[PDB]
C-alpha cells in the first residue's frame, strides 16, 4: 500500500459532507462544486464544467453541473474515472418512515467516490510525465430519480454520454466508483460491468487480490445495477466497470445505510476507502507508465 493515502481520501469525504447535502439546486451543491473544481485545478487537472438545464421525472428543473477534469488532454489514449457527487434529496429508505421527507449526508452515496477520485487526482498532480490521458468525471444528478422509472437516474451521465465535452471523445476503459466507503462493503461483479468489460473487471479484481483486498473485492456475480457506467457503455462504447457496494444477500442489495439517515460520516471506514483507492491507483499505475 504505497501510493494512495486513505487519510487524505477520508478527509475529502468529510469536506463534501461539511457543506451540507449536495442536493441539485441548493446552495451547498453550488458551493461544493466550486470547491470540487478549485480543488481539482489545484491538483494540476485542466478542469472543464458542463452545465445544462434538465427536467427531472417530477418536473423539477435541475441546474445539472457535470465536472470534467483532464490530465494530458491531447493524448489519444485515455483512462476514464467516474463518480456522482450529488446527494439524493431524501432518505426514502429510512427505517423510520417519518424521515422519508428529510435529508441525509450521503457520505458514502456520493461522498466516497469523489473522495477517492480526489485523492487519486492529487497523486496525478505530482506525476512528471504520463503516457495516457486521464479524465476524472464527476456526474451530477445521478440520484434524483424515482424507483419505478429507471431512466430518471444518471441524468448527468446520460447527458454527458450523449454530449461529451470533446468531439469524438474516447477512452480505453472506464471505472465508476459508487459507494466505496461503507464499513464492511462487498464489491461483487456488477452484471453489465462483467458483460461489457470482462478483461477490465478481471484486471481490477486481480489487482485487489494481489494487494490482499480479497476480503473486499469478491470474485463472484453480484447485481445488475443501472449506474452511471451504463449510459457510457451504450452511447460512448467505452467498456466500463462499477466498483459498488452491493450484495445479493442484503435486504436492499445495497448496504443498509443506503438512502438512509445512516449514510453519514459515521458509516465510513478508512480501510474500505484504502482498499478501493489503493486498488484503482495501482491498476492506474501499470496502465499508464
Ligand atoms: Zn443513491
Amino acid at each position: 500500500a504505497d501510493l494512495f493515502s486513505a487519510d487524505s481520501a477520508y478527509t475529502f469525504v468529510q469536506r463534501q459532507v461539511n457543506f451540507g447535502p449536495r442536493i441539485p439546486g441548493t446552495a451547498p451543491h453550488r458551493a461544493c462544486g466550486d470547491w470540487l473544481v478549485a480543488t481539482l485545478r489545484s491538483f494540476g487537472a485542466a478542469v472543464q464544467e458542463q452545465t445544462a438545464e434538465i427536467k427531472a421525472h417530477d418536473g423539477t428543473m435541475l441546474p445539472m453541473r457535470n465536472i470534467i477534469a483532464s490530465y494530458r488532454p491531447e493524448a489519444t489514449g485515455r483512462m476514464l474515472l467516474m463518480a456522482h457527487w450529488d446527494t439524493r434529496p431524501v432518505c426514502d429508505q429510512d427505517a423510520n418512515p417519518a424521515m422519508h421527507t428529510e435529508t441525509f449526508d450521503g457520505a458514502d452515496d456520493g461522498g466516497s467516490g469523489v473522495g477517492v477520485l480526489l485523492e487519486i487526482a492529487r497523486y496525478l498532480g505530482q506525476q512528471k510525465d504520463l503516457g495516457m490521458g486521464i479524465d476524472i468525471v464527476f456526474f451530477d444528478t445521478e440520484d434524483y430519480g424515482s424507483y419505478g422509472d429507471d431512466e430518471s437516474w444518471c441524468l448527468g451521465s446520460q447527458y454527458w454520454s450523449r454530449n461529451p465535452h470533446v468531439a469524438g471523445y474516447k477512452a480505453e476503459a472506464g471505472i465508476l466508483l459508487d459507494m466505496v466507503g461503507a464499513k464492511g462493503a462487498t464489491f461483487y461483479w456488477e452484471y453489465f460491468s462483467k458483460s461489457y468489460a470482462p478483461g477490465l473487471i478481471s484486471a481490477v479484481w486481480q489487482t485487489a487480490a494481489a494487494l490482499g483486498y480479497g476480503n473486499y473485492f469478491i470474485q463472484a456475480d453480484g447485481g445488475a445495477l443501472t449506474d452511471d457506467h451504463v449510459p457510457v457503455i451504450k452511447n460512448l462504447g467505452i467498456p466500463c466497470i462499477d466498483i459498488i457496494n452491493y450484495s445479493s444477500k442484503n435486504e436492499h442489495g445495497f448496504g443498509d445505510h443506503w438512502h438512509t439517515q445512516r449514510d453519514n460520516m459515521q458509516i465510513i471506514d478508512k480501510n474500505v476507502l484504502d482498499a478501493v483507492g489503493e486498488t484503482v491507483i495501482r491498476y492506474l499505475d501499470e496502465q499508464v507508465k
